[PDB]
Order: structure tokens, then sequence, then C-alpha cells
């Protein structure tokens, strides 16, 4: 009923998304977006089906899972709650959307395990969020945060200083397996489906399996909300007001709740590290349907 | 519809909130702010809680008639007002959009946002600028009258004269703004600042408090009078920014396991907005370390998670 | 016997200070430089005999005054000892030569009395510091910065909320005399005197007068090192190795310990406030003549 | 002749610094750090200073042929070589000169001074770029020995493989540097850290560390063999950022009521530099809560102000 208020006709809808898709145009030339909405229609247009790798766009979804095994009071004992590296007041990293309290939050999952199986563990969860669409992986992207991530070294260097890891962690096996997570790929196509997910209570909406807890999904959207654009989060809560999370790539996973997830991919970053031509669809898209949190 | 899934019974809500009122009350931790005994306002015991649904149904419990000082809670009503006359790209040259850290101004010059002293200094000066003292209140006065359906308003003088002698930190904000040209084109400083304390001196009473509270939650429509108060922009930008900024250091926290827009003060008082639902005002005055009401903020968090209110909540 | 090895011959030692002003000229166009050893000769070039208002200059001077007649332990209960506006740990102003902190000083000077009193006292100090050479005042810069500081405003404010002033010492009152110690004139010839009295530990040398204690005029000369050319504090500390003060006025006060105070003067200020000028002079001349403090 | 004002009759002097040395006992406070019951270097009652004036002439009290590691007290020393090899110029293309704030970057995205360890380690991979992690070692440990006469001068493995094993902040430095782009062209992040960490593990009595002090009191020739070791550029940098940065988050207090080039380590020691008079080093195990010597503070205090040698002293 909800949904049929917000989206009465979908094929009208997804002729306002092209719309806004080819005007976003006037801004390599790789852009596409797709969408999948609560109920399991579906909608593509432009690149949606080029392979790329999640990097922070993988943050919400390990940090769901997270929570979903084990619970909100135990990983916030080891990773904060709120926008900003450094640590907070507590002495732990301010929350799972930075860099190092995703390095935290992937330290917590399956602590008793080895590497490979921590990383089955996950990729089970990121499968079902997917509907079992497409999920590979790069090796490229992998070795390459390996040698070159020294940001990431020395923020691991640093949590482990700081006694910030819960006992028995080697801390170089959790930036192992975080930058395993980074360098999971997905299509638009699949990554929208993931979102929906999130949009719908953590039911995946193309299976009907539950995947996570409505506690997850309700935390993960909002330090969504609060924390996933980086320095741009507090422009894009204000003008868009939905839970979103971008990543280096280009990539924006957009949430509407009760509605549908999307997935933006346009490599072309602006200065804050954002997609240039996601954004700018986001807020566009937003602005025509009122999808804005606090639209009346 | 949307209301009937998120409050099927009135009167079973009700009854639920009369309970948690009632289990609030084993909490008495807190200092109260500027305690003078004679005053009704500085008794720790003081706890009323009112709202007020869309559609105008009501229901208060314990101290709902007690005037008080809005203080803060006015920051967001001010803002809401400047946004409705002026729009928000003016507005937001004079200040920011987002929270600052747990003072001072942002990367463009301009203070944080509307929620903290210093924005609000200069969205009070933003408003009818071409006018004098006298009208500026006068103007402002108005649209409070209406966002509170012309329910019970009034005027601390005691609480102005209070301020205007002793509230140093607020002269010294002043001053910083005018230093960095924070202020419009023929705005005197003191003027804004005046006019600010004078806001912050109105009172209300749990009652009328959330009328105004539920105006917000209506789209800027007084569900008890059916007037379009304030623009439907300037009620979503006024909900982003007290979603994010309206409890000062325990705004993430808020933020985070409450998930709506609420805006407290130093009197005690925490308005909330549930948007499409109700607008709520609770009044205890005792403060946590981080300046909020220890019971209303302890009330919101039991309400909101009996209820499933969470923004996010499926 | 000391000065003597530093300084051999005067009158070859002003023949170089002479050749530097020169050179410093390839850089109103107000240029003047004076100097006073600590047994009293003297040499001037350029404008000398202009009137400018210490403002900033004052600041060690004031410190001076109140170390001398109350002592260190006492004053710095008030007021910090080191670089840094804001407050420090212990919630008060970070040392004497910024802002906040010379409002501080200000209050703590002759706490019983009266605006003209005080004012009267510092003076007095002032007088003895030039050798009673010329001290003037300027009301048009006094009544300036009454009606346009809003910056000092903004700190009496802070200050006053903080509670960090003396008991019963009214904050309006202390601004009014900080703006009026400002605005007190001096020429290059008699500032260098003053700047003579700190070289010589606190004794006059054209008059042999005891003015400040030891204690004041080591305090003083080490807070001036550290803290007394603002953003630039550190580079000069490093490159000159000497205690000195700079100001808006493009003054710069500048002590070679048991040789010599010296007063320049160039309104022109660079980036960071201090003239632009007297700057480059002073690296300059400590170079040519080995008078950095840990020149060997 | 300005020596002889300064220490006017040397047996007269060596009494007072027994005295003082003596009356600092009663102190005994602080905690020792990394503490290691069967090493002497952890034993919070090992007490000894040193002290080589610039004429040549000695004395020790107390615990002043234990060895120690310099630590720390290494960071001014290969400062100097660099600057003495390469010109100040040069070397501060990669670090700052100036205290940094009670670690980060600053303005232009280089480590704030040398005395901070992210300006030591950039430091450290400055000498002998053109060369192997033998030779860098062996070309800063034959500047060492000079510095120090040729007095005694050792190594700690156990100290070396230590900080290897377990020295976390630093690593987290190196990663940020090699990150932030602050190293020289051709130099191994790895490599640099190693050498800084063979560098702190080098050993020192406070007789021999007394003599390096002393080195830097007499313009970078050693006054117990007549060696130019360091030029007095070299030196009179080293001086300067001692004075200003030595002590950590104490610099400041000390430059105010000692005013005297110091470098404080973990170990315990302070190593004094008093210009043209001579230098000293004091070891002292327990530390303040600002990582000093709380008995060697207290001990260059009382001896400071008792001979007025406070560099703006009259
Ligand atoms: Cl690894
Ligand atoms: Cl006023
Ligand atoms: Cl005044
Ligand atoms: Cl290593």
């Amino acid at each position: 009923l909800y949904f049929q208020s917000m989206i009465p006709d979908f094929e009208e809808f997804t002729g306002h998304v092209d719309r806004i898709f080819e005007d976003v145009k006037e801004l390599p030339d790789l852009w596409g977006v797709s969408l999948c909405t609560v109920d399991g229609q579906r909608h593509s247009v432009g690149h949606t089906k080029i392979p790329f790798c999640l990097q922070s766009c993988v943050k919400p979804l390990t940090y769901a899972i997270s929570i979903s095994t084990l619970g909100t009071d135990y990983v916030h004992k080891f990773v904060g709650k709120e926008p900003s590296l450094s640590l907070n007041e507590e002495g732990i990293p301010h929350n799972p959307m930075v860099n190092a309290g995703a390095i935290v939050v992937s330290s917590l999952i399956k602590m008793d395990c080895n590497k490979a199986e921590k990383f089955d563990f996950v990729l089970q969860y990121l499968n079902k969020m997917a509907g079992n669409e497409y999920m590979g992986f790069s090796n490229a992207t992998f070795q390459s945060e390996k040698e070159t991530g020294d940001r990431n070294y020395a923020i691991g260097y640093y949590l482990k200083e700081k006694k910030c890891f819960p006992k028995g962690v080697d801390m170089m096996a959790a930036l192992d397996l975080y930058f395993q997570l980074c360098s999971v790929e997905v299509t638009c196509e699949s990554g929208s489906v993931m979102a929906a997910t999130l949009a719908n209570g953590g039911i995946c909406p193309i299976t009907g399996e539950s995947v996570l807890s409505a506690e997850a999904v309700r935390n993960t959207l909002s330090l969504m909300h609060s924390c996933g654009m980086y320095d741009f989060s507090g422009q894009f809560a204000f003008h868009v007001g939905l839970p979103a999370k971008s990543a280096v790539s280009g990539a924006i996973l957009l949430v509407v709740p009760n509605v549908m997830g999307m997935m933006c991919l346009s490599p072309p970053l602006d200065k804050l590290g954002n997609s240039h031509r996601g954004t700018s669809f986001c807020q566009k898209l937003v602005s025509l349907f009122n999808f804005h949190n606090y639209d009346n």
C-alpha cells in the first residue's frame, strides 16, 4: 500500500528515471543506474552490467552483518555511532563508515576462524543480499590495496597501538579481510538488489530470503544517512535526505526505505571523492519524486 | 492511512504513553540549570508530556499547563520562519547546514548550523531586516502564535532581563560574529542579540508547544486550525537540521537510537516531531551532562522504541 | 667586558647597521631603526623621531610590570607560559603575548584603584623604561579600538564567561585600560631605550634607574623569544634567535641581551602581521653579527 | 672569560652539584616505562649525573657508568649530523622548525620538527641516501663516537628487537609518512624505521653522554679531543630546537623556568646543554606524567636556578 502511493505507475516512473539519467549526461564515460523495488520490479538504464569493486560501498554491508550476527551492544563497544583519522572520547573509531571503523568492524566477524572462512562467511550474506545475482572478486584491486594501501596500514597500526581490536585478533588478518571485501565485485543490477534488501527491512525482495535483522538495517540506514558520503554527508543529508554510501569506484548505493534500492555508477569523482553524476542524479530524482526522508 | 498504521488505536497509545510517563518518574538524576527555588520552572519534579497528532487529537499527562521559556526550542522555529519568508538559498549564505563537532565558524566563514547559538543569532538577524525592533518581534510572534494554533504564548521579562545582564557567552558570540562579518547589511549586532534574547524568553506550555511541534509534523499546516503557517521547504529543512543538530553533543546518540527530529533546551524541554504522526513537548528540568533533560530523553527513547517510530524502523 | 667582545668598535658597528638598513630598502615609506646599548650609546638611522602607537609592543611591558609588582607565582595563576582564540588545559589564556593573555594581565595591575590611576601607574614604569624620553598618547587610536575592536570585546566577554579575571575586576575596565596602553606613543628612539632596559636586566641604561626586577625581565625575554611574533614566532626563534615583539603599527622591539635594545619601524606588514622590512633587517643583522641566542 | 664568570670555582660548583643530587634523592614519585626488573635501566633508584665543561673538566656523581639506550636523546644528534652534512635549506624541505601543539603534519605537509617521532624518522632517512643499511648506521655511529670523544658507546640488541616487534606507534607513523610522501626519493620507509630503531638502541653512559652534550655546548668541537665534529650552523639549529621542542609537552614549562636546550627520553635520561659552559647527562628512570624524568627535571631546575644558567638570566 505505502509503495503504491509512492510509485503508483512503474512504467511512468522508469520513464522519469530515464529522463533524469539523460539530463545528468550533461556533466571512462561509464554511466549506469539500476533500481529494484521492495516488491521486486527492476529497471536499468545505461551501463548496468559492467562489474566494479564495492570498495567503501561494502562498509555498511559488513557493519549490517556484524550487527545481525553479534548485536548492537557488542559491536558498538568497538566502534562509535556518529560523524567524526582519529579516535573518539571513548578511544574508538568514530563510526563504521570511516576506514578505522570499517577495519575494526571487519575484525569482529567470526573471530574464532581463519582468513578463507571469514571471507566466505561474509560472502554468503552478500550473495543473499544480492538475491544470488552477480558477485565476483577483483584480485587486481585486492593486490593493489595490499601493496599500496599505506593509509590503511597506518590506521591498522594505530588501532593496534590504541588497543581497539578484540582480544586475540591479529591486526594484519583484519586488514587483509577488509581489503578482500573492498575487492568484491558487483554490477549496478546486483548492487541494486543489495540496496533493495536494505530498503525492505532486511528481506531480499527477489527471493523472499530473510538476510539481515531489522535492528541491523535500522542502524545501517541511520549511519548511511549521516556518515555515508564522507565530507559531503552533511550536504547530502540536508538536500537529498536518504541513506546512501559512496565509493572511490564512482559507485553510489542509495536506499529509499520501503520503496527501492538503487546503485549508480559513474567513475569521475568530485573534489570530495563522490561520483559527480551519481550525486547529481540522486538530488534530481529525490527533488522530483519527493523521496526526501522529511518530505511531507 | 499512514497515521493509522503507526497508531492503530489512539486510546491504547495514550495508555502506553501514561505508563511510560509513570515509569520514568523513577529517574531522579540530573542537575537543574539556573535553579531558582521560588520558580516552578526550577522544580526538579516538574514532569509533563503533551502531544498533538497531525489530525488534531490531543493527550497531556502531568504538568502540562505550567508556562516555561522556549529558550533553545525557539531556534528551529525562527529558522523555519526565515526559510519560509526568504528561501533556502538566501538563508544559507549566512548559516551552514551541518553539525559542528563536540564555538567556531565553518570553512565558508559562517556558523555551522541554525541550532547552535551562533547560527541562531544570525538567523534572528535575517528576519524583516527593513523594520524596527518592536516589529521584528511581533512578526515572529505572529508566526509562533499560528504554529501554536493560538494556544498559550506568553513572555518572561525576568528571563529576558537576566540574559541581557548575564549572558556573557552570547555577547562573546555576538561580537565575534560582528568581527567576522557574519551579519547581513543594515543589521545592528546588539539589536539582533536583543531580539534573540526576547524570542528565547517567549513562554509556552507543554500543550501549546506540542501543537507547534505538530505543525512541523504536518508539513507546516497547523493541525488544530488548518492554517498553512510554514512552507514545505521550511519544514523539510528544519526537520533535517533538528535530526542532526537538535540535541547538542547528544545529537549523534539521539539520531542513532531514537531517529527523530528533536530540539532540547536548558529548561529541560524536548520538542519532538514524529513526521506525519504527531508533535510532542516534554518538560523535566533536571539535565544530564550534555544539557538534555534526563527524564525527557529517557521517555522519548522508551516511547519511540516501543512504538517503532524511529525514522528508519521497518 | 662582555659588551666589549660583542661590539669592540661602536662607530664601525653603526656603519654596518646603516649598510643593512640601506639594503633592506630594496623591499608610507616610513623606515627607521634606533638602538641603545646597555652602556648608553645611541644610533638612529632613518625615521626615528616619528611617534607611533606601541599597540602589541606594549604587551611584554605590561607583563613585566605585573611580574615586577606581583611576582611570577601570582601572575601565572591567571595567564599561561607557553605558545598556543582559546584557553589552555588549566582554563586560562595561553600566554601574555596573545590578546586574551594581555587583557588578563592588564586586569592584574593595581586592582584596588580606578581607570585614571591604573593608567598613570603603568605610565610611570613606561616613562622610566624609556629614560623619560618621548612618551605620548593617541586618542585617535584609543577611540578607534574602543569603537571597532570587536575581536577584543569578544575575547573580553569570553574571559568573563570563563571566569578568567581576578575577583572584583570589571571586564570592561580592563579592556579600556588595555586599549589605552596600546595607544601609548613612542618614537624609535624612546622605544629603543625601553628595549635597552630589558637588555640590561631591568636597569635603564641612560639613567641608571632600577625599573623592573630580574625575574620580570627573564620571564619577559623568555616569552618574547617564543610568543612575540604571532604565527612567525617559531621561524623567528629558529633563524634569528632573539627576544622580539612585533605590532600592527609595523614596529619591532628587539632585545639583544647584555648588548642593546632596538626599535624598528616600517608600517607595511607581511601576511603574518609583522613588519616586512623590520623582520628582514633583524635577520640580516643577527646573521652578520652572530647575535643569535645559540651562536657560539 | 665567559666560562669563568658562569663558574668562578669548579670545586665549589661540583660541591653544589653533589648537594642538589643528594637532596633530589628525596623525590621518589614517577613511573618507570617498560619496567623489566632484571635490567638495571628499569631500577627506580638508578640516579646519576655527569658533566663535562667546554674546557674538558669532568664531574660524575652516582650511577654514571651504567649503560642505557639513547632512545629520544639521539634525535638531536642525528638532526645535527644531517644539517652538518646537508645544510639547513635541504633538511628543512623535509622537516619543520617549530613546536607542534600538546601526531600530525604541518601546513607544508611535513613533520613539525626533528624532536617528535615523525620528524626524527624523516631526519633518519636523509642520511647518506646513496648507501646501504650497514653503511648508514656506521656513518652515524662514527659521528656519535666523535661527539662522545670516543668514550663509551654500545648497542642493545634486546632493545632494538623489542622496538621492531612491538613499536606499533612508530609503524603507524612510518606508513603515514609514506602515504603523505614525506620521504626523499630512493628511500625505503621500512629501512628508515629500521635505522631509526637501531640509533635509538645505541647505548651510552652518563659520562659519555655528557661529552656528547659538551660537544653541543662547545659549538660542535668535542672538548676532550679538540675535534671539529659538527658545523656551527648544525649546532645552532639543534640547540634552538632542543630549547623549544626537546621535552615533549613539558617543553614550554621547561623553556620558561629553566631556559636551556635539553632533550628528554623515556629511559629517564635528560641531556642538558649550557652553551659555552658545559654538557650534562642525568639519568633517573621514573617518569612524571609528561614522560620526563621526575628527579632529572627537578635536579635541572634546582641547579639552573641556583647558578643563574637560564638563557635570559642577567
Ligand atoms: Cl595484509
Ligand atoms: Cl542586549
Ligand atoms: Cl570599553
Ligand atoms: Cl623494521
